[PDB]
């Protein structure tokens, strides 16, 4: 039985590789689809985030949507801490990025009356008033709800729909007036305190970034943060204020924009233009939208964001249930699996590893879903149709990567080894999507970790000392990523593998290319 | 804006499709992918059935799992006073189907503490004794459980893992005795009484239509069921084994094989050509087989079913946070998508609709995510290699399918109208893919109500007589479907349909198409 | 702006969208990649002609030993070599010039009746082996020298006269005789060629009189043997032991003549160097309107191997009397090279017609057009596709310096190589840029005549002691004669494929370089 499920990579058609697809094709060693995971209370102990690490954990999120800035400084201490309790080992070393999520424009509600536990019920079709009176901000109940949206009553009308609590929680504007609103429930629930409000199809006009977002952006380049998850990036502008914001100081901290409402997906093209990334944010997604349409959403932009290379993140209740239990539903495990298929660079947690109970099988349950998934692409087509998609370009480092990428699919290389130091060379080589993992060696040790978020790239950090000559200082480099290679199981001795550096110091990219056996 | 995915459908590879795939693009009113809903408590009377109706609802499942005769005689019967209530108008009447689910082959332990209700905690590393002996059938506890596998000494050995309660609890065998096993917890948890074992990778013996599988096919038979799902199908002498139980009278029933341990999977291949049809049973295969593997059996067994034209079924964990809240997560939507997508003729419901808090809301959500993804489905590759697939065949009717089919792609036609008493015919055309609903004229009421196993035929029963010129019987059964399309919004006046009808009494299959105006 | 080289039509996504995108007006690169194989003959051994053959397109020298003394032969290549010689003053602008010879190769002959006598339809006539008649041939009885005729044929079977003139139906079958009812008829004169289709003729692989042209030709040095008749590989084998110790260098080009070599095709084309579409002896043995489905079936089954492939005979014929040719044969060029041949042919109409240089010149010019409006990315697919059960490490290092050159429209692909198999490699991918393959192994130049694309360059340089700048040496005399011929100018960007070291043993190193 052919491992990597290389039997179907050899079918015909789609439907030939799918009738061919076999549970005994064992899969590699190496995982290509990065995994984030947000660190919470269930995780942000030293203890536990060197067993995220050990688990498979690429990035961790921090979700500024609650806690200080002396909160979150501890958590990322933690993580630093932990991850370089791994640097006495130079060739087992993982990098570990770490990334801020910002609040963005939200609206909530206050606390609910009563003391801090206490919950309401909403009934169907009783009515509920809403008000902006900050009188009733500590004393919210089933008759009268505040929030802290000031402008709400200029942006919905009779009829609009207010949805309360993750979407669980469905109320229609039956009466307006200015500083208040009357609802009716649609779909009850129970109401507690500080629960997040949607309001599709309403043109919210609170600022993509506030004064709080400004100051968590600040606090993220003060704590050297590898990248930024910009919550509901409405246009290109909200994109170019979020640069604006991390300054000259911040110019290469990465923007990942979090498509998640309607305006968003309308206006994808420019966003992603400005972004250096894009997360599908399924969950605010799928409440401003209709849910049965954020697949359709999600593939959409997958697609666009392999077509164009650039990291794209699929995010949000993956693996939900395992909040509360030890393994995942069956629609769970699809999903991880199919955003793997559809071509996401990266998958990610929330509840999962941030509150839930179980945060190390979660991200185990992804890594091991992951690389099944991988395998099962159909690289082939996989290629021929991203070659099409930019067959405009005539760049030259897409050619050597195209080349390589073929080179690497003909004699079933182990492994592509790149040297970069802004990574750029190997971010060509994971657009094409080979099967192999792409070893990057790197001194630039910002570089390494930003590289989790494309398919493929396994960074490696180089400590060494540059040496006197060209010709040396990369061998020394290429030998470091085979000694990690056999180190972690990706080949041994006698595999091949092809291998992008330089020609010169001075080559701006990698223009040689050598296809070489393991020593 | 196209509807129905029209510009993506235009796409000369898979990568441009998946980026043309359009949330402002809407789908036609007609979903193609039936509906199978379990049954139970929840969803048992016949007031709640009607509404089932109302949602969706297009096969019902009784699991013989649980449950006397009586009380699956009384559901059945409900469900069929249910049906009829909407026979009074016959334009809008729907077929429905009525399905067995047989238990199979289970392994259960007894009662705790002799109580229906009791649980116990096992602790991790803590010892627990596996006994036969029948005194303690209800008398289970921590130290000592029960279960019914007579001869589960003779097919584990010590090292063998054991599996409890969906799989939630893990055991691991440390002695053998004539009627026990000594074991020790591994993964603990709290154990409820009559709870399922899984026992991965043991040869279990157990017949695959037992004592009381043979009574409940024969109540089947006089029950006028119209199909059967079949538990644990190993290898094709299984169906064989069922298909002699339903025997002569039964001869006309279809039967379901439920793949769903590894061997099933293995021997697929000789269970397809024996069955009538295929159930991808997820909750036993993610637990006989690692989970992270099952989405390669379900794309495995999908495509294949897909290539010999024999329905298949995705099932298991659909929605399965909806049996506790009103709306599903992001997984369980893109769960539901992805297995349209992949193929599968038929979703399933189980707890969300026997058990759940949200039975009605959980049909109708299956339904609105069916008809986005059937929209957003590459009809053109599909066609093609389904085409390619089946080319050693020279068939006449899959030649008339395969010619109306692309017809129907050609001029966009709102729907084919197929005549036909097998459903022979209907079913050739269902296989090759249609955008449009295939309206199925029957004047066999259970080849309408097996219709519905078939993606995209809407069954219509002519009750008329039959007219002794037949060129009129064929008008009379063609304006029929005229008329049940119009009232249902599948057409207008002007637009066209594929109509596929025999030229003579004797000819034995759609020998003629036209294309024909909607009068 | 009209993109050159037929680059609009390569974008296009079906053979039908890139057939309707073909554009007169889109101009071809100036680079020739398909090799021109001439005849030299009494029109054209003088060396002031055989000097313009070369200037004209010229690659491949043919000496046709159907005719001909050994003496004569010797002289004719003699001349091809002094023309040759003639342009080495230059080593930038020198182009190597190979040498092959093509056997006469085993015969059927009749016998005597100058006399000639008319068969006519429906007529019997009785084929007999007795030495008696051998010169008393007359309407009913024709003596032939093929002894073993008999053992081959059927009741039944055809008998073909004259270069398929006459033919005969095999009534009855004798010992040592055959009774025939002539269904062709016409005037049969004496000596004339037998072909027995469908047959399998068990002539040997080599004459005694191809036995002396092929030690010959090891003698003169030539670069390649075109086999007349090959049926099977034994054929091919038993050349090969000919040529012995002294010719295990010469390419061996096996000729597909008749049905078995058809029908046995693989097994030849494993068993030989290279094939020829051997065409007017094809069209005799077998019906002249399949010759096209066997030069396709051939030809693609080449392409897949990566073996050279020639399509030969009446190419151009009318130029034998004509100085421009008819439009079925500017078409059949331009087929032949869209078909994926290596190599085209010419025979009379440069060996012994009134425009010789003429034939050539069109030759040139139509090969440009067609290349150009090949659709390499569907062709490159389609060779990934064939031969993906090989996981070789040179395939795969051809495979992706293509695929570069085809993203970055590189003008040209660099290969250093002394026995030519790294070039070969990449010209089976059929790059749509030339490929400069040098290398101080003089014979690999002449040979690399035989594979599509590539420009052999004698490199006559001593080795540098230093590897990198033996390396730099040779890619820069390539850069040089690119310029100098205009395959590309300071700015473009090309392909350069190497050995990591000097032992690498196969091109394992690919850049993409400008131009300097
Ligand atoms: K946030
Ligand atoms: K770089
Ligand atoms: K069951
Ligand atoms: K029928
Ligand atoms: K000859
Ligand atoms: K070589
Ligand atoms: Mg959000
Ligand atoms: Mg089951
Ligand atoms: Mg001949």
């Amino acid at each position: 039985i052919q491992t990597q499920q290389l039997h179907a990579a050899m079918a015909d058609t789609f439907l030939e590789h799918m009738c061919r697809l076999d549970i005994d094709s064992a899969p590699i060693t190496a995982r290509n689809t990065g995994i984030i995971c947000t660190i919470g209370p269930a995780s942000r102990s030293v203890e536990t985030l060197k067993e995220m690490i050990k688990s498979g954990m690429n990035v961790a999120r921090m979700n500024f949507s609650h806690g200080t800035h002396e909160y979150h400084a501890e958590t990322i201490k933690n993580v630093r801490t932990a991850t370089e309790s791994f640097a006495s080992d130079p060739i087992l070393y993982r990098p570990v990025a770490v990334a801020l999520d910002t609040k963005g424009p939200e609206i909530r509600t206050g606390l609910i009356k009563g003391s801090g536990t206490a919950e309401v019920e909403l009934k169907k079709g009783a009515t509920l008033k809403i008000t902006l009176d900050n009188a009733y901000m500590e004393k919210c109940d089933e008759n009268i709800l505040w929030l802290d949206y000031k402008n709400i009553c200029k942006v919905v009308d009779v009829g609009s729909k207010v949805y309360v609590d993750d979407g669980l929680i469905s109320l229609q504007v039956k009466q307006k007036g200015p500083d208040f609103l009357v609802t009716e429930v649609e779909n009850g629930g129970f109401l507690g305190s500080k629960k997040g409000v949607n309001l599709p199809g309403a043109a919210v006009d609170l600022p993509a970034v506030s004064e709080k977002d400004i100051q968590d952006l600040k606090f993220g380049v003060e704590q050297d943060v590898d990248m930024v998850f910009a919550s509901f990036i409405r246009k290109a502008a909200d994109v170019h204020e979020v640069r604006k914001i991390l300054g000259e100081k911040g110019k290469n901290i990465k923007i990942i924009s979090k498509i998640e409402n309607h305006e968003g997906v309308r206006r994808f093209d420019e966003i992603l233009e400005a972004s250096d990334g894009i997360m599908v944010a399924r969950g605010d997604l799928g409440i401003e939208i209709p849910a049965e349409k954020v697949f359709l959403a999600q593939k959409m932009i997958i697609g666009r964001c392999n077509r164009a290379g650039k990291p794209v993140i699929c995010a949000t209740q993956m693996l939900e249930s395992m909040i509360k239990k030890p393994r995942p539903t069956r629609a769970e495990g699809s999903d991880v699996a199919n955003a793997v298929l559809d071509g996401a660079d990266c998958i990610m947690l929330s509840g999962e590893t941030a509150k839930g109970d179980y945060p190390l099988e979660a991200v185990r349950m992804q890594h091991l879903i992951a690389r099944e998934a991988e395998a099962a692409m159909f690289h082939r087509k996989l290629f021929e149709e991203l070659a099409r998609a930019s067959s405009h370009s005539t760049d030259l480092m897409e050619a050597m990567a195209m080349g390589s990428v073929e080179a690497s699919y003909k004699c079933l290389a182990a492994a592509l080894i790149v040297l970069t130091e802004s990574g750029r060379s190997a971010h060509q080589v994971a657009r094409y999507r080979p099967r192999a993992p792409i070893i990057a060696v790197t001194r630039n040790h910002q570089t390494a970790r930003q590289a989790h978020l494309y398919r493929g790239i396994f960074p490696v950090v180089c400590k060494d000392p540059v040496q006197e000559a060209w010709a040396e200082d990369v061998d020394l480099r290429v030998n470091l990523a085979m000694n990690v290679g056999k180190a972690r199981g990706f080949f041994k001795k006698g595999d091949v593998v092809i291998v992008l550096t330089g020609w010169r110091p001075g080559s701006g990219f990698t223009n040689t290319m050598r296809v070489v056996p393991v020593p």
